[PDB]
């Protein structure tokens, strides 16, 4: 095993249980990004049909083609893919191309998700609800906003980023 | 190939190829996140010895005490991992202890690089260089500032963020 990960580890041993739950729904998002990325994968390896790691415009046109996408369409995705006009289309040009880029921050989203009601503000019940199933109990989530504040017993989305940022 | 991949092509043949540039640099940075992630995969799969999708205490005690973690480091990874204290641990749980979160957005980042001097500002020479192995030229560039305004001849991170948001 990599030290970095043994390190890591390490680190993430020594923080709360409430601050690695808020850790685990980054995990979640970075999880479904990480799928999108493996799918796009996939459809790499299948157009590269020479194995040599990097697309063709011929190996993307035929199959743009037997599903449906038309010439004229064909060529302009070709056209902005190919960002360098080199005749070979890079795994990270590719890549660029497919991905879904709408909605591109990990805090904030991890910090709506536990705003239940889109106040803008994290609430002790917005917490107390963050833990519905977790054992833990009214001792730790006081430990948790005295945390957040040492750096309105409420949470702004930027003293929540600042909390998470120094525990990093 | 799935119809999301096939209109995400075809809304990126529309963009520039200076959005498209600045969308390949956040790009690259998917690619050195999703090879972290990947390796948290293949140590995934080589401690689920049962290959039963989850990690026992067992699983992972074996292994942290084979690479040389001691007994009560062992312990504390084990109680922090196991976030819903299940005696089993999921992927994400796994995953969110491996990961390195320091430095975790794709624009600011992208933003940065472009902006060579660090100054906080994206000047007309940070886009000439920017583009120093492209065939494209001044016209190209004029464009693409008149284009990030229409939302000085200098980008802030938040013209920035506007513009590149809006081509979403
Ligand atoms: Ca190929
Ligand atoms: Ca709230
Ligand atoms: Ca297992
Ligand atoms: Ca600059």
């Amino acid at each position: 095993i990599s030290p970095n990960v043994l390190n890591n580890m390490k680190s993430y041993m020594k923080h709360s249980n409430i601050r690695n739950i808020i850790i685990n729904i980054m995990a979640h998002e970075l999880s479904v990004i990480n799928n999108h990325i493996k799918y796009i994968n996939e459809l790499f390896y299948k157009l590269d049909t020479n194995h040599n790691g990097s697309l063709s415009h011929r190996e993307i046109y035929t199959v743009l083609a037997s599903v449906g996408i038309k010439k004229w369409d064909i060529n302009r995705i070709l056209q902005a893919l190919d960002i360098n006009d080199r005749g070979n289309i890079t795994y990270t040009e590719f890549m660029a191309g497919c991905y879904r880029w709408k909605n591109i921050t990990f805090l904030k989203a991890a910090f709506n998700k536990i705003d239940k009601d889109e106040d803008g503000y994290i609430s002790k019940s917005d917490i107390v609800s963050l833990v519905h199933d977790k054992v833990l109990d009214n001792n730790d989530i006081d430990n948790f906003f005295l945390s957040v504040h040492s750096i309105i017993n409420k949470i702004s989305f930027q003293e929540f980023k600042d909390y998470m940022l120094s525990t990093f």
